[PDB]
């Protein structure tokens, strides 16, 4: 009698590339490229377990611009140039950019203290900020081979960042590669979904936020997105196919976002599983064990993740120390397989490369200590995604409805209902009335309208010209 536990870790950037300047505005995609994005599959070289990854074709379209040379990424030709020749716009954004990541264990840097407690900074000081900037986003691999000159901690001259960062690119150009070694190799499976990342119900049908939420208020919708949607889906089966010679059987839906239609669409594309979260379950069928494999309409497979167990490693375990944090959660483990006579089926999904920069040691300590546990234990067996959805000895349960909703409190509020997130959906319905080409799909993105209408924060600026540039080049 096993647990059988499936890890599910999604991948995800929208597109930074500003379409008329062709500029990456935002480094965001390579610091998580050279961090986790490599990395997390990587642990499979070292550990005989399972585990599976969700890769958005969004995503998928930049590590390979970064990987072939072609990204223009402001923020890294701030880094990359000698200081004697960097703008003072340029370090102004390099001191903004480590202001926001400075309370994270990552940038954990004494030199970083010291030169943030700096009104002028001189070429030494400068090539230190810019060499540690990048180093703090050192991925699990890289701080083996650059262990010197992490220790370093200040004193860099311009040969050393330079090596870093060729270090850097040739991490990201076998990042592809090892999501195709370890998916052929059977180590996980990986799966995309629909392009952009968007909010499929929504576009879809508008109406079905009031399954969750009947007072909101939301703009006319006087376009259909409906073929946008299946775009989305069918756009993402073919950038799947290029990168892993097939059609993706399975689709993690963004932000666990289902509802009855989408599900359909999902059906329709030939996506045979996906997962959700618990919320669903628990809002839409009263005996709801997470445990089970589930068939919507006897459809297509619905797996619900362990909700707990997923905000456990998002949410809780940073501030643990990792030999506390992994004996809590192989505690809790223990208590589900002790819990029920059957064998479970426990999905783990959660982002896989938000969570880290919280944790100390970008939580090496805690993966390692975690994948080494793991893999001794006799009664768990870590499963694909394609073994989960074929294992014969597993229970089994058919639901016919579910209450439209996504991960974040079973609703939509994070991307509509607010007067400036509404304001987004109304720009993207005028625009959808006038477009022309394929720049309407990334402005669907759910990326968008989560920073929209919140508090102001250092960068929001980015998005929302991001956004507007594509709402904007999608009508010429
Ligand atoms: O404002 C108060 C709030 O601020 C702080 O949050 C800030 C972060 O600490 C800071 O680093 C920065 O966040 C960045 C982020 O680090 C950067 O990587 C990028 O985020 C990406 C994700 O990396 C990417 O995975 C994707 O995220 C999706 C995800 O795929 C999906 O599954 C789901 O979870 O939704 C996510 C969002 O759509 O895309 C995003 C970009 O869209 O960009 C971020 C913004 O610059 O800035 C944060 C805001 O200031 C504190 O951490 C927080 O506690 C404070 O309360
Ligand atoms: O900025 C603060 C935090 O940043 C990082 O958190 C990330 C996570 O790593 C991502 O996975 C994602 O979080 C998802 C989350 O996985 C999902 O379960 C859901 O979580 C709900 C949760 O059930 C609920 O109980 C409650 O705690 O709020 C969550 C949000 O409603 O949805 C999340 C949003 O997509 O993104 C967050 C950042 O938003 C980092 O890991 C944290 O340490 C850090 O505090």
């Amino acid at each position: 009698k096993k647990l059988f536990l499936v890890f599910w870790w999604h991948m995800h950037q929208p597109l930074y590339r500003e379409p008329y300047t062709g500029e990456y505005l935002l480094p965001w995609t390579f610091f998580h490229a050279v961090k986790d994005y490599y990395d997390m599959p990587a642990y499979l070289k070292d550990f005989e377990i399972k585990l599976n990854f969700n890769l958005t074709p969004v995503l998928i379209d930049q590590i390979q611009e970064y990987a072939q040379g072609k990204a223009k990424d402001v923020f890294l030709e701030a880094i990359r140039k000698d200081p004697d020749d960097l703008e003072k716009e340029e370090v102004e954004k390099l001191i903004e950019f480590t202001k926001l990541n400075y309370e994270k264990p990552i940038y954990r840097f004494e030199r970083i203290r010291e030169l943030m407690n700096k009104e002028k900074l001189n070429r030494e000081e400068l090539l230190d900020l810019q060499t540690l900037n990048l180093l703090a986003w050192c991925g699990r691999t890289l701080r083996k081979d650059l262990k010197d000159l992490l220790n370093k901690g200040r004193n860099y001259t311009q040969e050393e960042k330079e090596y870093v960062l060729n270090k850097y690119f040739e991490i990201i150009k076998k990042t592809l590669s090892i999501y195709r070694e370890i998916k052929e190799e059977g180590k996980g499976s990986v799966s995309t979904s629909p392009y952009y990342h968007p909010l499929i119900p929504i576009l879809l049908n508008p109406n079905c936020v009031y399954e969750t939420t009947p007072n909101v208020k939301i703009p006319d919708f006087a376009v259909s997105f409906r073929e946008d949607a299946s775009k989305h889906v069918e756009l993402a089966k073919e950038k799947y196919f290029e990168i892993f010679g097939e059609h993706p059987v399975y689709m993690w839906p963004p932000q666990a976002s289902v509802s009855n239609e989408a599900l359909e669409l999902y059906y329709e594309k030939g996506i045979n599983m996906l997962a959700t979260d618990e919320v669903i379950l628990k809002n839409s069928v009263e005996r709801a064990s997470p445990y089970l494999r589930y068939y919507f309409r006897e459809l297509i497979s619905v797996f619900f993740r362990d909700k707990t167990l997923s905000d456990l490693i998002g949410f809780s375990y940073h501030a643990w120390n990792a030999e506390d944090a992994v004996r809590d959660f192989i505690g809790r483990l223990k208590k589900i397989h002790e819990s029920v006579d059957f064998q479970p089926v426990v999905f783990v999904v959660l982002d896989g490369e938000n969570c880290w920069e919280y944790y100390e040691e970008n939580g090496i300590p805690f993966l390692e200590k975690l994948y080494s546990t793991l893999e001794k234990e006799e009664w768990i067996e870590t499963l694909t995604l394609e073994e989960a959805m074929r294992k014969e000895d597993v229970k089994t349960e058919v639901i016919e409805s579910v209450k439209a909703g996504t991960w974040f409190d079973g609703n939509f509020l994070k991307w509509i209902g607010n007067k400036e997130k509404n304001e987004y959906w109304k720009i993207l319905i005028e625009a959808k009335k006038k477009a022309k080409n394929d720049y309407i799909l990334v402005a669907e993105g759910s990326d968008w309208f989560w920073w929209q209408g919140e508090e102001k924060a250092p960068f929001v600026e980015v998005f929302d010209k991001l956004f507007r540039s594509f709402v904007r080049r999608a009508q010429e």
